[PDB]
């Protein structure tokens, strides 16, 4: 029937937990075997917003849509390192591709949770042009190093945002 929404805040909370624990993972992972010497940056990745001094009822639309917008690319940026990333990086399958399915399943509960609360749906945006691939093997472990921290960023403030948000519905 009508949704609860500080319930479905807290469902969504758990799931992204769990993205956000296989990022981690997936991310000491790869600094184990390929060391990184500074915090690494790709430009096609989305800023983070690292919203969360006051949160309540009136950003939670702009917050979901855009965490959606930001988790797409992420996915889009996944799907790259495993398709061109390199050969350096065969060693993080399966887990990258595990973890590339969990966010799908995030971003559809995300959409899914918009639309039982009726709130109002971003418009069609134009999909983002192909990935360059990497223009050396260590730009591409760089690029790897970018990605799966920038999704651990991104995850750790759609909790702490979400939570927050909840304490004000
Ligand atoms: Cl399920």
């Amino acid at each position: 029937g009508s949704p609860d929404p500080r319930a479905e805040l807290d469902s969504t909370v758990l799931l992204t937990r769990s993205l956000l624990a296989d990022t981690r993972q997936l991310a000491a992972q790869l600094r184990d075997k390929f060391p990184a010497d500074g915090d690494h940056n790709l430009d096609s990745l989305p800023t983070l917003a690292m919203s969360a001094g006051a949160l309540g009822a009136l950003q939670l639309p702009g917050v979901l849509t855009r965490l959606r917008a930001d988790l797409l690319s992420y996915l889009r940026h996944v799907q790259w390192l495993r398709r061109a990333g390199g050969s350096s990086l065969k060693t993080l399958e399966p887990e990258l591709g595990t973890l590339q399915a969990r966010l799908d399943r995030l971003l559809r509960r995300l959409q899914l949770l918009m639309s039982r609360l009726a709130l109002p749906q971003p418009p069609p945006d134009p999909p983002a042009p192909p990935l360059a691939p990497p223009s050396s093997a260590w730009g591409g472990i760089r690029a790897a190093h970018a990605i799966l921290g920038g999704l651990h960023l991104t995850l750790d403030w759609a909790v702490r945002g979400l939570l927050l948000l909840k304490t004000r519905l």
